[PDB]
DNA sequence: ATATCCCCGCACTTAAGTGCG
DNA sequence: ATATCCCCGCACTTAAGTGCG
């Protein structure tokens, strides 16, 4: 599988005499962005993905593309797919179908489902292990979970282990949240996180949507169906595959949230309260979260030789998952790359000793 | 139901402020290209047909059409569908999964496939009976072939009967079109319905493409998969299901083409010749077929309760297929709405 | 049917030894609100309507009320009923059943439906008349629609007449809208006004909802179901009765919309375009529409002897509907409080 | 399933900022009243039960509860339900009209009515077949009464066989209650005279008001009209449909009263006496009944796969009634789920422990 | 402690919500 | 520049939106 990913302002696609020309849109303070010239006898690209602001596609260039069996997919701002021009005869749909056979296969489904929650538990320990500055009894038990996880028979049995562990995690996380916040519990009387009335749960709920957004962008940038999950069961209006992909990356929003609390960026004027008593975010607060999420997300990580951003790593993993379905990879692992950060400067410790 | 046809060189679709600007291409001698300006939430056009050579459409334009649920189809030189840009697929994946399960089941699949061709045969005759004003041999026997369809054991066997009748159909269809139009049949030098040649064949090729487009829009609209058709054992990424659904509606194209033959609207003035000795509709010709297809598609037919347009009848027929697949409907029949005098 | 309508800040219900004390809320800038004291041996009130924000109720007062067959319904900010404490053995429900029954009877229903549309047509003239400063061809005819109405033997048939008229109304209204605004039509490609793309339509949509609220507040205040209408057919989540009651008072919104246009008060940062290309109001904008509707609604009008505000006219008119439906009144006319300037 | 009971003088419900604050009334000799604080979109309690003499509620508090789907019930000094505060009704009036349309039709109305009493009989039998440890003279009909019920051509005729069996049922039920409690017959509230308030007949009325409250919530939730019952005719503003839906679940109360009696948890300290020589429940008493009703209602029953609680089952049944009316469902039946008699315990603590601990 | 963004009907779909298990 | 306010499944409801007649 080989795709060209196009971002920024000014995505141009035209044909200067049989040679297809592609200008990736710039996002920087107006500099020189990547240019591409394709031969009508060598093009390897199986598809083009456009998560772009502005851009001009010339008619001849769309035609050339179709004639060369290049799919053109246009993503919308939210990572959700806007439209796609699929050429006749394209091994591209193999990916969506491999995914569907796998979902329909008990043995397979389970294995992939397990491969998502396995990672969640690792990243969950990493979060709470990093609570070294909030060391008052933050004790976490991951192998306990993991062992049960290796032996689970059903998909629900997974949710069981996922959940049991989750509850314990939230109790520990809460030890880092000041009393004033009123982080009562992560879930309502119906065991749902939805419709938050407290700040932290509102922060986390908005945080997670931004993560889901990336998962949507990543998935669609890879040729899979967002609606068919392995751990999460498909149902109308449920972006199930995204909900799966979120599980190995939730740690990023949990960190961002904690980072905001840590500083105290959160003010009361950042929130609003619905006629239904829910606590929504005022734009000021909505920004404070996008900005930190983007920062935590644009941190780089050492993986597969290169040092790359977390956002690229989500794409990398879903690309991996996709290949695994095709059999263009015989090993799947959302546990790698791992996460960690040493003591928040020698200052925080040396100053505290007073 | 309106379509917007774009042809010539230098076609443009840009967004100014929030309004969709559409500039038609250059093609006429001194008669200037048509200009269009569409306000947000105020667009009547069902689709867009791009038959033009040069053009430059903006990303925001594609977004503006998609959000306004306006299909953007692109053809090529001959008049066949190259690609279509349709709005995002349904969030209910049970529909697609039902469709697949039915295709998976060898027998279920065989039952659905026959239901398309069953209808195609009924409408093939219906037209030949309307063509009563040109009586020399308009008598069509479906019954003996329709009985052969009732008893076929494979999808390949269905394509065997499909063709047998298809040949006998155009053998009796010729009688309607004058000798001067040089139409023998639709078959190639080997076995194909692709490569232009005959003046009405070029008119038909374009017609079937306009119909294909509505078929995809309707397929999409319900939540089915354009690529997994029951009858057609076509290419992986080929619109097999649209090719399937084409069959019970194909008669609409045939009639629209006829509604120009005795109407004297056609002339050599709108048909450029290929260097390979084939035929291509010029913008002037293409416009006459896009408009005729549009009138013939907007003809009202008394269906269940309401006297509905043939356009809307496609939408309801594919929805029925989708409802049948999900057992929300327990009987499937593409013959149910029939054509009249 | 005698109700106690409470509203404002600091509503109070307490029992000062055997007697019920009701201290109405004060919305006014420290101006004496009404106080009520009832003996247990005499209370004519059938129900209390609390359209309050703040206030206090004691257990003794709630208990006293229930033990004296006095209903207590609390309305939420949007006009919708929040909860009602209905005493057993209370006539009160007779209203809803009369309304439910009148909708059920064919001719009975069409008789009420007609009266709603009759009044609309009249006020529709009253606006276009008032638009005398913008005299160029603002001519509108009611008498053809009024007489066609007299004999429409169907609910659908009523709508047909309402339609033709509204279409000509928005042509004359467009004769008062500056070019700078954009006002293609008042309806979309599916003949609906929902999801506006332009300014005026957005203002109208938002305006009409403020009227919808007003109708709900009144409807619930008089003890009728907001979902069962005579002209508007009940369908899930449709406030059909409010949609009916909106028609004789929509003129107030159209007035607020003209008033706003005249001032030029509407700046660009009052509107916001969505991802689906709809035009919605910013808080800044919404207030301007809210305040204008508020002033136009609070305009006093001499009715049945005492000059009363339009909001109170709405209440009085549903009061009339309730009484008509329950034989407590034989004649009904929504035209009655006519508009003038 | 949780019920917040408030008693005595000086009950208080107010909203500080966004939090609901509850203060219970004064009654305990020296022991301070209970205080509750609820965070927005974080309240687990299903209903409030005000049984307190004095106290006050703010509109913001009333609103807060409505918006958190918390039912607020008020009872008279003798346990009967004065009023309940439910969230607003369904916007699908199709279900209410489907109900009205059934009510209008005689053959239709009768069929529905009969089905309520039909179930009640089967549950009356279960209760009694459970009161089989107290075998002395307990013996019940049901089948003869079920046959009379089939024959009846009027709604009034049903109400006859309802009571004719109820009479026999209560004479039988009396064999489970000790002579000291002084339980004779029932007779609802009808003719409120001397001693028409037996110490346990009293407890039954309370339970029945809590059950009434539940049915009213379930009705409200499935968009039916509480004021249009098939079996019962009653006053215009009477919760006729609640009284109907009460019938197939009345057993839950009977069972709770019986449990409290067999426990002997009930003590003279939980009752004040009336000037017309009647009996009323004190706060301790009310608390006891509310808790044992909650316990009884939270007991599970296997129903269509899932092992669902009775509180849910009531809800499931009203929805089935609602789907039946709108023709969204073909068969109506309150007989299913059936109540089981699988808890026969004595000095058999050795195996009663090994039943749940093994499976 | 602030909101309200159609109103022809039919017969749907979609995306929020929901009351449990 | 402008958004993003869960994510156990089931089996619902509600509110919004839609493709016609
Ligand atoms: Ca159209
Ligand atoms: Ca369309
Ligand atoms: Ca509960
Ligand atoms: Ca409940
Ligand atoms: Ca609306
Ligand atoms: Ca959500």
């Amino acid at each position: 599988m080989k795709l060209l990913l196009l971002n920024g302002h000014g995505i141009n696609m035209h044909v200067d005499g049989a040679k297809l020309h592609i200008k990736d849109g710039r996002f920087s303070t107006t500099e020189e962005p990547q240019e591409y010239v394709f031969s009508p006898k060598r093009i390897d690209i199986d598809g083009i993905i456009i998560y772009g602001k502005s851009g001009n596609l010339t008619l001849e260039a769309i035609r050339w593309l179709i004639k060369h069996n290049v799919q053109v997919s246009i993503l919308d701002w939210n990572g959700k797919l806007l439209t796609t021009m699929l050429p006749p005869e394209s091994t591209n749909l193999r990916t969506k179908f491999a995914q569907y056979h796998a979902f329909e296969d008990k043995e397979a489904r389970l294995e992939i489902a397990k491969k998502f929650i396995e990672a969640k538990f690792y990243k969950s320990k990493a979060v709470l292990d990093f609570l070294s500055q909030r060391y008052p009894e933050i004790n976490f038990d991951i192998l306990d979970g993991l062992t049960k996880l290796k032996d689970v028979k059903s998909t629900r049995e997974i949710l069981g282990v996922e959940g049991t562990l989750a509850g314990k995690y939230w109790i520990e996380f809460s030890k880092a949240v000041p009393k004033e916040y009123d982080f009562s519990n992560r879930i309502d009387q119906f065991r749902r996180a939805m419709g938050s009335g407290d700040m932290i749960n509102t922060m986390l709920n908005y945080g997670y949507s931004l993560l889901e957004a990336e998962c949507l962008k990543a998935i669609n940038s890879v040729g899979l169906d967002t609606h068919v999950g392995f751990l999460h069961e498909m149902a109308p209006s449920k972006n199930s595959l995204a909900y799966d992909l979120q599980e190995p990356f939730r740690f990023i929003v949990d960190l961002a949230v904690i980072s905001l609390i840590e500083s105290g960026a959160m003010e009361s004027k950042d929130f609003i309260r619905t006629e239904n008593y829910n606590l929504r975010l005022k734009p000021t607060g909505a920004r404070k979260i996008v900005n930190e999420f983007s920062n935590t997300l644009n941190k780089k990580v050492s993986y597969q030789g290169k040092e790359s951003t977390w956002s690229y790593v989500i794409f990398l993993k879903v690309r991996e998952l996709a290949h695994y379905l095709t059999s263009k990879k015989e090993k799947l692992d959302f546990t790698k790359p791992e996460y960690e950060i040493e003591r928040i400067d020698s200052y925080d410790i040396r100053q505290k000793i007073l």
